[PDB]
């Protein structure tokens, strides 16, 4: 109770230091946070790190939102018991002082956070190694009031920026709508502490993938609202911003009646000729269709390899490989030009896409609000029009050309066709009544989606003929190697609310799934070390039975 303050850098007890830091936090951007260098008695934090290395057993865990080496899974034996620190006397001593009344009075003062629990200790020990990463979130959970992270990388070697592993902070386009791109990045050093008041809809942050083979050791923790009466405490003393929307447009009367008349290999020579512009002969033949109809009835899932025929396989691979290798892919949302859009918000997803709508770039509230007041629909042929006219001005350089976008839009127009939707209904024996089609590109080190359910159309809920499901399709057009372990991410993951599908990115595949209310999907975050983007074509349809 006396030697506590002495286990800190004496500067934090200095009134001048305190009042100076308080203001630094008040006026910080993009939301109120702060950092202190050399927080703790160096020989202690050195003792603590030698303890963690000696005694604690880290276990990789990957989910949609992170990959991190964890020590916290209790009910795994290796799980760290904070109720038993017999062999981590210096860690015990660390927790004691971070939650001391001495430190809490300081730390609460500078952060204008009010009272902070000393009895509700809440700490965890993680390492991030090559590939590890934690996507965007605001920390808003239960009674967390202030977040803090104490860094213990190798104390005798400075952590470098190109290592990755940075604390990134996202600014607010408007509340619960953080800008896709981070506006500040903290390269952590030993005995450094990052911290912020937990703020619903604002404190969005992440941990940049660790790119090299080093060990980023941290102690994340939280200060909580006091227990009721603790040191005198008394209590009390959006889908509209998601882009793309998970919406489909109903099909014409022409289209639907076709799929009905058919279901109540009945395609013409002509229709088969159309379908074979794009689809491999192997999936147009009688045997090949019975083979797929059977699969679908059994699994309510198709996973087709070599979907497209070789003419279109060679074409797409070429133009996709050309763009990968000879053009500057944009790595900030401001840089994305027509026909591409950046999916937002980053605590839900981040990827590049073509939706055939008029061009949006969302840097401001007014950008989001201008689009909401002016909802507009896809038109791919007009999108092609727009591109050629831009692509004539500049000149179709090895570096500036739109060949990929044009081949892919052509592929989307195929899949938009009446006839494909006939072929589809033939495969599945379902009548599509709606569609949404997207071209998606997931960039190394930036793009991901997160585990979500399908979204039923509210207007068609009361319809007995429409299946309480969503038919979802994914044509993957990723031409690079090394995805196969999951290690690079990019994989399409279908699981239940146990895993239905787990397909790393591959070339010219087509997955097809009928999702009921409860199925979760996500494309995993793509590693910085991936050798290309994941390219694909996402297709969603409401369906009805015939
Ligand atoms: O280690 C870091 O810098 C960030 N950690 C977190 O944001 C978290 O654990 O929720
Ligand atoms: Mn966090």
């Amino acid at each position: 109770e006396d030697k506590i303050k002495g286990m800190f850098n004496p500067k934090i007890w200095d009134k001048t230091f305190q009042d100076g830091l308080k203001k630094e936090i008040e006026d910080s951007q993009p939301y109120n946070w702060g950092t202190i260098h050399e927080l703790v008695n160096d020989d202690l934090l050195r003792a603590v790190r030698k303890e963690i290395e000696t005694e604690i057993h880290f276990t990789k865990k990957e989910t949609d939102i992170y990959r991190v080496n964890q020590s916290g899974d209790l009910a795994n034996l290796s799980g760290l018991d904070w109720d038993d620190l017999s062999r981590l006397p210096n860690l015990f001593k660390l927790r004691q002082i971070l939650y001391s009344k001495q430190y809490r009075d300081f730390f609460g003062y500078v952060t204008k956070a009010g009272k902070l629990s000393g009895s509700k200790t809440d700490m965890s020990i993680n390492t991030y190694t090559k590939g590890c990463h934690l996507l965007t979130h605001d920390d808003v959970i239960g009674s967390r009031r202030i977040s803090f992270i104490l860094y213990l990388p190798d104390p005798d070697r400075k952590w470098k920026s190109h290592y990755g592993g940075g604390l990134r902070l996202f600014p607010s386009i408007l509340p619960n709508v953080p800008h896709s791109d981070p506006s500040a990045k903290l390269v952590p050093q030993f005995n450094q502490i990052a911290f912020f008041k937990v703020l619903p809809g604002f404190s969005f942050h992440d941990v940049e993938e660790v790119k090299v083979d080093k060990h980023r050791l941290s102690i994340q923790g939280w200060y909580h609202i006091p227990q009721v009466g603790e040191e005198g405490y008394i209590p009390g003393e959006l889908e509209d911003f998601e882009f793309p929307k998970d919406e489909r447009n109903i099909l014409s009367f022409h289209e639907v009646k076709h799929f009905e008349k058919m279901l109540k290999v009945k395609l013409s020579e002509a229709e088969f000729t159309y379908l074979s512009q794009y689809i491999s002969p192997e999936h147009l033949s009688s045997k090949g269709i019975e083979k797929l109809q059977k699969q679908f009835v059994e699994n309510s899932s198709l996973q087709i390899e070599s979907f497209l025929n070789d003419d279109k396989s060679e074409l797409l691979k070429k133009v996709i490989k050309q763009k990968e290798l000879e053009q500057e892919c944009p790595y900030h949302s401001k840089d994305v030009k027509a026909p591409w859009k950046t999916a937002i918000p980053p605590h839900k997803a981040r990827y590049l896409y073509i939706d055939g709508k008029e061009y949006r770039n969302f840097q401001t509230e007014a950008d989001i609000l201008e689009a909401l007041n002016n909802n507009d629909l896809p038109n791919f042929q007009f999108t092609k029009d727009a591109i050629k006219i831009i692509s004539d001005a500049s000149g179709n350089s090895r570096e500036n050309n739109f060949d990929a976008e044009l081949a892919l839009i052509d592929l989307a127009v195929f899949h938009k066709s009446t006839i494909f939707k006939k072929y589809l209904a033939l495969l599945t024996s379902l009548c599509p009544v709606s569609e949404q089609i997207l071209i998606r590109r997931f960039r190394p080190g930036m793009d991901f989606t997160l585990a979500t359910k399908c979204r039923f159309n509210e207007l068609l809920k009361s319809n007995p003929d429409i299946i309480d499901a969503v038919l979802e399709g994914t044509l993957c057009l990723t031409p690079s190697a090394g995805w196969e372990s999951g290690e690079l991410g990019g994989y399409e993951l279908y699981m239940m609310d146990s895993v239905l599908i787990n397909d790393p990115p591959a070339w010219n595949t087509f997955n097809l799934v009928l999702r009921d209310e409860s199925v979760l999907e996500f494309v995993k975050y793509v590693s910085w070390s991936a050798k290309s983007s994941r390219w694909d074509v996402k297709m969603k349809w409401d369906v009805k039975s015939c």
